[PDB]
Formats: C-alpha cells, sequence, structure tokens
C-alpha cells in the first residue's frame, strides 16, 4: 500500500529514464563510428604511403 | 504487550520498504548493463581503429 | 477540510517548484553540451596528431 | 510568483555563466592547435629521416 | 471581532515578514551564483590539463 | 518598519559577505592557475619524449 | 551479545556479496578473453602482411 | 562513583564494538582483493595483446 504505490510512481520515471538514456547512447555509437571513419580512412592512406615504400 | 505490538506494526512496513527498495534497485540494474553496453560496443569500435593503425 | 485545504495551497506552490526546477535544469543541459563541445573539438584535434604520426 | 522570480535571477547568472565558460573553452582551443602544430611540425621532421632512409 | 481584528494585525506583519524574507534569499542567490563562478571557471582549468594529458 | 528595518541591517552584512567571498574566490582562481602551469609545462615534456619515441 | 549478533546478520550479507561479486568478475574474465581474442587473431593477420614485405 | 560506574557499561559495549567493526572491515579485505584479482588478471591479458602488437 504505502511503499507499493510510491514504487509504482517511481518506476515509470526510471522506465522513462532507461528508454531516454538508450535514445542518448543511439547518439554516441553514430559519433564513435565517425572516429573510426577517420582511423579507418586515414590508416589505408598509410596503406598507399608504405606499400609504395 | 506495548513495545511488542508497536514492533508488529512497524516491521509490517519495513518488510514492504525492503521488497519495495529491491524493485527500485532492479530499476538500477538495467540502467548501469545499458551504461556497460556504450562501453563495451564503443571500446570495440576503438579496437577496430587501434587494429588497423 | 483542514489538511485538505492546507495541502491544495502547498500543492500549488509544490508544482510551481517543479516547473521552475525544470527550468533550472535546462539551463545545466546546455554547459554540459558546451563541456561536450570542448571534449570532441579537442579529441579530433588528438586525432589530427595521432593520426600523423 | 515565488519561485518564478527566483527562477529570473537564477537563470541571469546561468546564462552569464554559459556565455563566460564558453569564452574559457575559446582559451582552450588555440592551446590544443598549438599542440597540433607540434604534432604536424615535429611528424613532417620525421617523414624527412624516414624518406631519405 | 475580537479574534478577527487580532487576526488583521498579525497578517499585517506576516506579510511584511515574507516580503523581507524573499528579499533575504535574494541576498542568498547571488552568493551561491559566485560559488558556481568558482565551480565552473576552476573545472574549465581542469578541462585545460586534462585535454593537454 | 519592523521587519523591513531588520532586513536593513541584514542586507548590510550579506553584501559585504558577498563582496568579501567574491575576494577569497579570487585567491582561488590563481592557485587552480598554477596547477594548469604544471599541467601544460609537465604535458608538454611528455611531448618531448613522445615525439623524440 | 548487542555488536556480536548484529555481525553475526552483517557477516551473513556479506560472504553472500563475496560469493557474488566473484560471480560478477567471473563474466569479466571471458570478455577479456574474447578482446585478446581480437589481439591475437589480428595481429596474426599483421604477422601475413610483414612476413609477405 | 556515579560517572565511574555508568562509564565501566559504557567502556563494555564500546569494546565490544571496537571488535566487531574490525570483523566487519575483516569482510572488506578480500571483497577488495577479489577487485585486485580482476585488476590484476584482465591487465596480464592487456600485457598478451600489447606484447603480440
Amino acid at each position: 500500500a504505502e511503499p507499493n504505490a510510491a514504487t509504482n510512481y517511481a518506476t515509470e520515471a526510471m522506465d522513462s529514464l532507461k528508454t531516454q538514456a538508450i535514445d542518448l547512447i543511439s547518439q554516441t555509437w553514430p559519433v564513435v563510428t565517425t572516429v573510426v571513419v577517420a582511423g579507418l580512412v586515414i590508416r589505408l592512406f598509410k596503406k598507399f604511403s608504405s606499400k609504395a615504400v
């Protein structure tokens, strides 16, 4: 009753904070994917210079 | 009798606060599991760039 | 009646404190967004030096 | 009224702290730009020695 | 009549104590704003050292 | 009158505490500036060793 | 008696937290073992390219 | 006599609280020892990948 109804409202804002934290981390994934675009494209250019040496 | 019946009602709300605190901490575990989803997925992308270097 | 009308006035100042606390935290979000502007711009400069090494 | 006028004065010092934090980070950008001047100039000297080898 | 006129004089000093307590808390807001000037300026200096590391 | 003159004397010591708290935080800024002198000078020495490697 | 029986119940939850922390770290070991599977398999591929050069 | 006999009973529960606090901290030591088992075993795996690079 007393802590049961209090944990019903608390669980509602906790699951909206779980879904919106998964959205914020979904903006993190494409940013580190673009950092790996600089790593793979620049390091393939280093393969151009080393292979011609 | 007097503190015995008073501690019967007090123990009832204390065990409902124990069960509902275990539920609130059960919303905490999947939120830190999603923080470890950003740590393991982003750090495996850092393994992509470092291994190509 | 007595605690009912007292909780009507108390709830009025509690919901104005909820809306104005959401406004104060809305000034917090763009300040930590500018801290992430220093993290992403400075760390992309560190990607310039490390990629040329 | 009560939390509304309090959040008007609080928002005024919060937006002066946002503008002055953007100025402090604007001193950070040219310092990491000079660190990339040591990385690109020194690493172009390493390209001089490696290309003559 | 008797408690009605007594509560008229009591309410007069209660509303002057409400307005002057809002003035005293208005001296509190700029003092905690200057504490946040030390937090944001000093912590932006910590961003200078950590970004150069 | 009664809380009005009381808040006149209270505001006088509150604004002297605001000015003298700004002076104490002005001793804090040059101390964290010297901590950033150790961070930038020591980390430029780390740029000497890493660039020679 | 008083702190002795209190430390009996406290030690019971402390040894269940020791065994379950050893289980959580046992999920950590195979995850870093798979990170060493990427290090040894990818770095043996780098031995293929360097040995043919 | 009066505070002397009162401090005899108080010292008895204080030394049982000293011995049982040393027991609770003795459950703390093996838990941080297992945290150092994850640090030394996982960081020796990082020595496997870095040494093969």
